[PDB]
């Protein structure tokens, strides 16, 4: 942008608009970003690690570095999170600007244990964004390094790496992986005076759906009417076959048009009792498991089409479960944690029209009956999609993410992703970001690449804004529905704010189906 | 519409009008309307049902009924239906029209036991359409209170009620239960003079196949030519792999492009003959079922994809098939009834494109052939919707259902209506109407509502137009055709006509696949 | 309107239109109006009664009746309330709209034990608006008989009546006492056919506050920095005065701009609790009274500038709360209610600015300090207002009065009526209506008045739309908000809605303040 030294390439926006059918929400953030590799780029690998070979991969990794703006909460306040789904049935985004400024880089010098800083005003950072898809684009996965839930939090951008083809489960490559140079790239180079913006149309999507159903999916006939349809009942004595009408409100038998969603047993565990729950288990040899290239791996938490408990229950299918931490967590950490250190979500709105993943699906014939022969049922632990099936897809939260990549395959069913969000086949772009090298002293010519630099940071704002679409909700309903409140039992702290310490609390996840509809 | 007391509000309309694509029934009805639950809303509930939690729900009933035109024998004489499925390959729904007409208030004394009936020349109808799907959309469930077949029947509205939802399979509502109140739409009052008329446009949908298939799925290749492509058959005594060309005709072994609709396997019971049946089962134990919300439902007729029977076999998947009653039944009989007295539908057109509900899908590979273990396979009795997979939805019928509601959940898959018929985004908008209260004598004040009402009903007609666009067949079979016919051998009374007490006589199911095309 | 006898006049109206600013509610109901005093005007009046001079009247009863729509759950469906109430941070009533349609006249005659009822094509009814406010005004005096909370419910139409002077407080009239005659105005006549209506326009009026205040009057400086204010402390041994800062956060001992609302002590007692209150204790007594022409009157709920309760806190000053029965009541029942029946409403909200009615305001100083006397303070139980006093008024419920009639004297201060809602100059004027007389057979000439009338009574639909204005919410808080929620513990009825028997069930009172703001 050429703004100069003394002049500031850009200002501090965030807030939100709210229009009559759309909002925008703009949020800032401060970054910094290392110098990551040294100006590398490395292969990384792993063989088999904690007894599972699904582990093992080859790949690089870079020394860029990327913004991620992938979770709710990066474009949400608490508060405006709350309007949007105790007042509206949907919502989707619909547009997106970036701006990158006010970019300032360091040097750091080490001599006899102490760190000296400085300015270094003629240093730049390179920019650009992958707009064709051309590099694995690992923004969707939920990771970390997003940009933070609170405004004032100072965050550090993560390293971009990525997994390339292993050979046989093995830490070796094939014939088919790919090395990816990120210099290949043209770039925006900026020193401390140039800015970066961009901007960037989401593709037509499905609203989400922040609402939740009124009716039970096979409660849909008129309670007060028989149906015109008749039921095989008993054979007699004669082995001749009887029948009887449907009746009023017997729901058990009424003849139905639409079938539950999509189902993988899941195995249910109690919360907050330990005395109903098996005692030392290791989860991880009887976990769903799906098998690919001669591995087996999790699945969490499932395909769409379950609910991961029933209202006002404390069993849960932990499995089809979205677990999230109520705190930042330290890179790396294997400690165990337990529940009341995590936000452990609750699907239980989709319960009438979602089948709950730890019990059996149903039961079909599984022989032959004749007169010597008594008709029996299996019960069957799966069941994929069916005509005429319905479901709804799993709930976004604050804490959660947005987007991701529908892989590039040609072939696919149903794009939503399972973790929540929506399902682009040509997501907002990778925005990739990197240290210049600024080599170091150097006195003789050799035709050996330079491997001493000087050692660097940079730090700046981002700023996001993005324009979102809403569905206006349009209910009859006569009495007042459940709505998202700030009720707590005589609190020590405010839930979503700075507590004594700076630390940003929060204590629950919140989800967008408080809203009802009849089906 | 202002008529007035002595000049007719509307004429009566029953006929069809054949177009070359097109074709627009008209039909006429005299309605009468009760004044359900004395003018008053009454929550209704229910536990438990004949040893079934399923058959609990939570709800309401409502002063209001409704107009259910969606059985097709509302619109199509019998002859009109042989004219449609003997020469079309399918139809669809396209406008509707409803007029409601020459309303007459009636009020009722009684004194003595004697009952005095006289016009109320003031009273009032109220009538209005859900056009924004706010309300529980009941229609479509297979329920009673259709316009009846017959042009001259004279039939009871149904009484408007629904089922919210209920507490873990009890009597109790959820904090998530719905009222709806219809007194708050605005609705069309109506004394002696007015009338009321509404319109409609369908959706886009595809038209119902009326057609059966003249080639078997799997036997489409030439049978004077041998395939290109080989198949493993066999292994040596020392182990190596033997193939062998597909020959022409050899249907068994011929690779496949194309693969059959999704199935659940369902209990086969053979007709007329008492014999070959188990004697004395109760089926609902055994029945096929799917669970949603902690409880266990049946499923009947489950979803599209099957065929329930074999041509000219007596074995039957009964819970795989549409039956009715050749007779209206009176509210709420539990009577066993018998073959003789229903009509038992088959689907046997689709036997060369659709599975076979009683016997298994097939079998697949369960182990690890090696040195020392011989191939097996599981059999299957159930598959889902493979890539590939091509199946016939089930047949309409003169007796069946026209339309269903697709719930609104955001998900779904195939929307076509295991009833058979036309799913719809936005069906046809009920259509609700209730006498207006008119209260009895009152001498002093009292802010308690009141409670007592002169004893009122209502009568009128009903006319509704549906234009509907036809699909013509295009055939080159050089040899006549199925055509579905009035045979009888020495019949004692014309079917599809009253007979010596006035009853309307229909004894056979008429479904819509006589004509035939090649795959 | 000359619509006929066959012919409706009207439709039915019940609907909420949400615009940006604005919101339109619109209410039909169906209303029973009996002949009040056979057609006759008298004198009514009382001395003395239950030991109190206050309750002795002199004035009148009319055959008249009226339309009172002065409640909000007249215009507000529950769902609707929530949705004004999570939202907006206030609202004002704009423009209004009334008619009065389909009249029905029936004529009642009773023999031997039987009553017949049967229409009186020609009977008429008459109706008119006091627009110039020419009769007293008893609408906004929280008396029954408005427009039912629930659509489907049908209501008696108040007899019209009012008190005019009386003498030293007895039974007799004064010579300055009014007679007021209804038929001295011109009114419209109806027939069966004919209908009335009627618009007014609110005079402008501020916006109800429907937030509550996010901090404490007192509390308004900066927790973080002292005041350049200093306070008399103390005297020393030798009387010299001695000075101290005013500290950061100290607010105890902060200088002040701004004061709390004027308020008048009122005893406090505890619910539920019956350990802690007085035993059988009569409150008339020690009631908060207030003398008017010789007799002492109870004044609840106290003038505006308390609040009656501390938030989540048994002890209520009932004299300063609005009380409300969860059910209708019989007229005239003398019975003992207790407190689960009843809607014992809390302003616990604005309790940061309002003074807390059970204890004393503050202390002043009552003598003069000198070397020999000590300075001393008395309490007070009662302060008015204040120049820079600050205070809110009482909050409006689903179930309490909009508006109320300024009284005419030339003179008055802040002219919210204590009850809540809008002081209004020129409310919306008494609609008032009643049945024609209709002589009995009549053979000879008397110049005395008729006295026999044939009995007569009627029935119509009246719908109410009012434009109300919105204020739009506007906050920066960060953490969610405090919002009306459906939330209740293993509920066996859905709150307000109807229950089994069709009674309509309302638990809660509904406030407006939810939202906060900071001051």
């Amino acid at each position: 942008g050429a703004d100069g030294v003394g002049n500031a390439s850009g200002d501090w926006h965030c807030d939100s608009t709210w229009m009559g059918d759309r909002v925008i929400t703009k949020s800032t953030r401060t970054w910094v970003l290392p110098s990551y590799n040294n100006h590398q780029y490395l292969e990384i690998h792993s063989g088999s690690v904690d007894g599972s070979n699904a582990n093992a991969y080859f790949g690089y990794s870079t020394p860029w570095g990327y913004f991620d703006f992938n979770r709710f909460h990066s474009h949400w306040s608490p508060r405006d999170w709350q309007r949007l789904v105790n007042n509206y049935w949907g919502f989707r985004p619909r547009s997106l600007k970036v701006k990158i400024f006010n970019i300032q880089v360091k040097e750091v010098t080490t001599q006899d244990g102490t760190t000296t800083i400085a300015n270094n005003l003629t240093s730049t950072v390179q920019v650009f964004t992958d707009n064709d898809y051309q590099l694995p684009y690992v923004i969707g996965n939920g990771t970390e390094g997003c940009l933070p839930a609170f405004p004032p939090q100072v965050f550090t951008l993560p390293q971009y790496g990525y997994a390339t083809l292993n050979r046989n489960n093995t830490d070796d490559p094939t014939e088919r992986s790919s090395f990816f140079c990120l210099e290949y790239f043209p770039s925006k180079m900026l020193r401390t005076g140039n800015n970066f913006e961009f901007t960037y149309s989401f593709e037509e999507v499905p609203f989400h759906c922040s609402f939740a159903p009124s009716q039970n999916l096979f409660k849909l006939a008129n309670p007060l009417v028989d149906q015109y349809l008749y039921r095989f009942v008993s054979t007699d004595t004669s082995g001749n076959l009887q029948f009887q009408k449907n009746l009023k409100a017997r729901y058990a038998n009424t003849y139905k048009n639409w079938f539950p969603g999509p189902m993988c047993r899941t195995q249910g565990w109690y919360t907050s009792a330990g005395t109903y729950n098996n005692k030392g288990v290791a989860n991880f040899d009887t976990s769903n498991k799906m098998e690919l290239e001669g591995a087996s791996y999790q699945v969490n938490p499932q395909p769409n089409g379950m609910t991961n408990t029933l209202q006002d229950s404390n069993k849960y299918a932990l499995e089809n479960t979205m677990i999230f931490n109520a705190q930042n967590a330290p890179p790396g950490t294997t400690s165990l944690y337990q529940e009341n250190n995590l936000l452990i979500t609750s699907e239980s709105e989709t319960q009438p029209v979602n089948r709950l993943a730890y019990n059996t699906g149903g039961q079909v014939s599984n022989n032959n009956q004749n007169s010597n022969t008594h008709p029996t049922v299996g019960v069957y632990n799966h069941q994929e999609v069916l005509p005429g099936s319905v479901w709804m897809d799993r709930d976004v939260y604050l804490q959660g993410p947005i987007w991701a990549k529908i892989p590039e395959t040609g072939a696919h069913f149903h794009p939503s992703p399972a973790m929540g969000g929506f399902g682009l086949k040509h997501p907002p772009p990778m925005m990739l970001i990197k240290n210049t090298p600024v080599p170091s002293n150097v006195a003789a010519f050799s035709d050996v690449p330079v491997k001493s630099f000087i050692t660097q940071y940079s730090t700046g704002q981002v700023t996001v804004e993005i324009e979102w679409e809403l569905k206006k909700e349009n209910s009859k309903r006569w009495n007042p529905e459940i709505q998202y409140t700030n009720n707590y039992n005589n609190p020590t702290f405010v839930d979503f704010a700075p507590d004594t310490s700076g630390e940003y609390r929060t204590t629950r996840a919140i989800g967008t189906r408080y809203l009802t509809r009849p089906l």
